């Protein structure tokens, strides 16, 4: 008579594993979720954020559920949604996971924060959904620019043990990238997409406007900190000290929701941005750029 | 097919607000709950302090489920409960909130600790009551009076997300009121009880004595520190460094449970407070005086 | 209609009470579990640790369910395991604990943290066992030296108001021992083992080598840091800066998997050490000592 939770765990672990990172004084730890039979693995960018920038001295490797090690190489890492993919080479009999679709998830919904069973310090954590679409700020963990991603929102713990593993809904199935780097994941619906690019492309582009924001509220939004000279806020009309209500059609609360609400905008294509400046309303119009202009 | 606590926080969340404080350079926000269909609502005092003792320079709305936003008016608040009471003016079709028995939960129960769907940072938190009237001391917010109430523990997260917000048993009723000013909820007993004398007298009188006490443990209770001139522990004979070790017929077991016993004493009325003196088992008798005597 | 883990509280709480330790100017408290119908008792040594090391000026109690108070005796204490059994004579009709078995525990189960309803700031938790066989350091009380203990780890919050409790499973039975000394818990099958020695014997013990280490992690282990004289490693042949990767058939990760490794070993038999030594993978053979010898 297995439990509930039991259960789910247990139909889940095949699929997840330890990744590991290690040089000739240093040695870094984390889990990730197998998402493609060809031997596509998803993890944090956090998880392998030095291996990514020092990769003449570290050396990745994957541990799977019966023990097996295998070189790991990195397909591709997003630090702006602390994503990224990892791919093991002719691996046999592969458990893949079942991705959820995060779009249906609600709040209450029962998860599991699932690490890889046989990392150092791994977890499994129990709790419900607290928040939907959260945006929460993420330290970059090298030089990695730190970012800001919509999160799903859990009273399961997330921690260096299951950190980079799935958040998995009641039917064994994948709804968000756990990231610990009160506790936070990458809905899987935003995950599909950028590990499709990463698995394409190899990197992955995003919208930027030049801007730099700090939070404001009283009788409030993201207010502008510093306009990069030549961007397509300058061009737009943006000045300093505007303070940002709405970026296309999502209204901004704070200096977060800036950053994700930006990160949903057309590339190439004029959007409107309505700022409350020396107390008027105004709306300027913007073209996001690329945020790396060669890969576009 | 939705989830046990899915269904649970639905059923109550269009019962659940977002309240609102602002000046020309500040911005709190906090959860409250519709206790009535005149349009009284329950929050923390500590979420309304700013605004309560600035109200010249403080503005205070509601937001409701579906996203209106109306003006609110403090009916009253009670810093040693930490309890307020909003009104908002002729808003039709209601949600009330359905009002639980606090006296009924047992140490077990699931719980939710619901926050305002709508809030910055709303959270919804899941456990189980972890003790019951247990006394927690409270920080006051403002030149709010710090105080000690008698509280659900809850292993539910009890944060800014969710503060104010109702604390709800698995029949979607309203078992507490979250404070988060290792959780603490106002269980909803007395919540009615001050809420009942907030909307009638705008304000609530609870007993004094003119004590002030610390905690003692040794081969044990409230350790009297300093008695105010013209009391009734100073006229009923309780002196400095008495270790107080019952008040009324609740046993006293340190400083705060000795604040929440006083609150349950009879105004006007002789009681008994058991000390122990240089060694000796010493019991003195107190005429409880109101806190606020205008208003008694 | 009472909940799931309301039924299961109200279950053991017979069995469990709250253990009290004064002195003029002191007072320690905490659970414990009873697990024999004499007036054994099971609780954490680090709850007991001071009434132990100066017991002239301690004073122990043990407070029931429902509400007696009877002395209490320290049949023995393991701060290895944190660990200690107490005794409370001739009463009657004692409400003693069912022991479960950790070697069928998975991850996932739910359980509950449970603690002494009568204890001052008690709780009761819930959550799911996060790891099986996790080594954790405990922090010492007293002068009593720190320890590694292999845990059960669960999110089901373990602090002071539940230390020394059981932690149970869904059919009401002990599956751990709580220790606050993100939540870990003394699997009962050790609890077992360690209760059954001390209650014999009123002590227990445990293999030592000599060997003290400190982690490490390249392309991992435990770093020799400092061999006593005369102690089994040094007649094996153990260096320092030796990194020791297998104790007996226990593959060893840190320095704290390490010490609950060497407590596995057999007294008194020979048993092999793998070490990386200058790049070099050596073996060594050990004889453990007992670590107290005139209890041996």
């Amino acid at each position: 008579p297995a439990g509930r939770f039991t259960k789910v765990a247990a139909a889940v672990a095949d699929s997840v594993v330890t990744i590991e990172s290690v040089s000739d004084q240093e040695g870094m730890q984390g889990s990730g979720v197998i998402v493609d039979g060809r031997g596509y693995i998803v993890t944090n960018n956090h998880v392998i954020s030095e291996a990514a920038n020092n990769p003449s001295q570290f050396k990745t490797t994957v541990v799977f559920n019966d023990g097996k090690e295998v070189p790991a190489n990195l397909v591709g890492r997003d630090p702006k949604t602390d994503l990224a993919v990892l791919k093991v080479d002719n691996v046999d009999n592969l458990t893949v996971a079942r991705l959820g679709d995060s779009s249906k998830v609600r709040v209450g919904d029962e998860v599991l924060a699932v690490g890889a069973p046989l990392g150092l310090r791994s977890t499994v954590t129990q709790g419900i959904v607290s928040a939907l679409h959260r945006p929460v700020p993420l330290s970059g963990e090298g030089s990695d620019t730190d970012t800001v991603i919509d999160a799903i929102q859990t009273d399961a713990s997330i921690n260096h043990g299951n950190s980079g593993g799935p958040l998995i809904d009641m039917d064994a199935q994948v709804i968000g990238i756990n990231t610990a780097g009160l506790g936070f994941a990458i809905p899987v619906n935003e995950m599909k997409l950028v590990a499709n690019s990463l698995i394409k492309d190899g990197a992955i582009v995003h919208p930027t406007l030049g801007i730099s924001t700090r939070s404001v509220s009283n009788a409030s939004g993201a207010q502008v900190a510093n306009v990069k000279a030549g961007s397509p806020a300058q061009k737009g009309g943006i000045l300093e000290n505007d303070v940002i209500v709405k970026v296309g059609n999502r209204a901004v609360a704070d200096s977060d929701e800036f950053v994700v609400a930006v990160r949903q905008l057309a590339i190439g294509q004029d959007a409107p941005i309505e700022v409350v400046r020396e107390g008027r309303h105004v709306t300027l119009t913007v073209k996001p750029d690329p945020d790396s202009t060669l890969e576009h």
